[PDB]
């Protein structure tokens, strides 16, 4: 009785969604993609799951406020037109003052015979944190994964509508909070820091809530004015089209 599931979230998406969504994918489906494996990754709570639940359109992942817990990676896969996107939503990586390395390889073998185009690192913009306990994780995923991983990385971060309290200029904000972050990854895992500059990771920035509003059709937008979500795939197929190896060997 079951095959995959029916993209209900899809006929979900408001239109200008819907048409930009169908174009990413349209693009795939040329170079002989009818398929796309998204992975989530990251510190507990700073919204993996939140996000999951954003782009398929469904509420297929469950949030929580406690994610101390979780601890076995569940795949989210749903198809339509013959294109099948799937996204794995990896449980929380810190576990309790430190890095979590039973759960760290507990994804590791999730993923066995699998393939990986787009590997999602979720944190919370909402943050202002030199987080180090950060620069552990930067250095277990390097770990695990690899040269491969950060090429084929993307970051995100969420609580993209974060109004920075009594100072200004969410663009001043934002980018010393992405710089940071990409700075303890150029530096953290330790290979990339002069060939980061290279290729460049990039950022994308979400805002999960319910209250996040819209724009003119109707979609989540954020501050800056644009949709995240429609503009977010747009980042994860252009990553899922670049040919670099994907996580590997
Ligand atoms: N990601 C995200 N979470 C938000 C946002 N606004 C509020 N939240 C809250 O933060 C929590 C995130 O939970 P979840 O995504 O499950 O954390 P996970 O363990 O990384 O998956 C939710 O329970 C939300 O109530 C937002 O813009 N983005
Ligand atoms: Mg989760």
């Amino acid at each position: 009785g079951s095959l995959v599931r029916e993209w209900v979230g899809f006929q979900q998406f408001p239109a200008a969604t819907q048409e930009k969504l169908i174009e990413f994918f349209g693009k795939l489906k040329q170079k002989d993609m009818n398929s796309m494996t998204v992975l989530v990754l990251g510190k507990g709570g700073v919204g993996k799951s939140s996000t999951v639940n954003s782009l398929i359109g469904e509420q297929v992942v469950r949030v929580s406020p406690f994610q101390a817990e979780g601890l076995r990676p569940v795949m989210v896969s749903r198809t339509m037109g013959g294109f099948t996107i799937n996204i794995i939503d990896t449980p929380g990586l810190v576990e309790a003052g430190y890095v979590n390395h039973q759960a760290l390889e507990l994804i590791k073998g999730f993923l066995v015979n699998r393939t990986i185009d787009v590997l999602l690192y979720v944190d919370r913009l909402d943050v202002y944190a030199v987080d180090e306990l950060d620069k552990q994780v930067v250095i277990a995923i390097t770990q695990t994964f690899g040269k491969e991983i950060w090429c084929k990385t993307l970051l995100v971060l969420t609580h993209a509508q974060f109004s920075p309290p009594d100072e200004l200029s969410y663009e001043t904000f934002s980018s010393k909070r992405s710089d940071s972050l990409l700075k303890t990854i150029r530096a953290g895992s330790k290979m990339r820091k002069q060939e980061f500059e290279d290729s460049a990771i990039a950022v994308v920035y979400a805002e999960n809530s319910g209250r996040c509003s819209k724009n003119d059709k109707d979609e989540k937008a954020l501050p800056n004015g644009e949709a995240w979500i429609p503009n977010l795939v747009k980042a994860i197929t252009d990553v899922a089209t670049n040919q670099r190896k994907a996580i590997h060997v």
